[PDB]
């Protein structure tokens, strides 16, 4: 449910670490029971969660890059589609808050989360 969703300040906060420093990072958080908190949060993004990312369901991790950010969605083969639309729509939410960051996000169905993006 991405009704009457409310956002936890620790999802914005890693931007500093991110921005800041200028060492480029990935965050997943998870967005259900209309609430957007991380369970986890690593530098190293795009190697680190190719092997820290047995996720199964989906979570929504937002990774920058310099040519875009994309908002990474995996969808979950062994879930419905309705914990999947929670996470899709309050992305929202979380895009016009934090950057001025890229509006598109990432979908992906096929292995391109876990897989080599760089």
């Amino acid at each position: 449910m991405a009704s009457g969703m409310g956002v936890d300040e620790n999802c914005v906060a890693r931007f500093n670490e991110l921005k800041i420093r200028k060492t480029v990072k990935w965050i997943v958080f998870k967005i259900e029971n209309t609430k957007i908190v991380v369970e986890k949060d690593g530098k190293g993004n795009a190697d680190e969660f190719r092997g820290a990312l047995p996720a199964n369901d989906c979570r929504f991790g937002v990774y920058d890059c310099g040519n875009k950010i994309q908002f990474v969605l995996w969808c979950p083969d062994n879930a419905p589609v309705k914990p999947r639309m929670t996470y899709a729509s309050s992305k929202d939410a979380l895009l016009k808050k934090l950057d001025g960051a890229t509006a598109v996000a990432l979908e992906a169905h096929e292995m391109g989360d876990l897989a080599p993006l760089a």
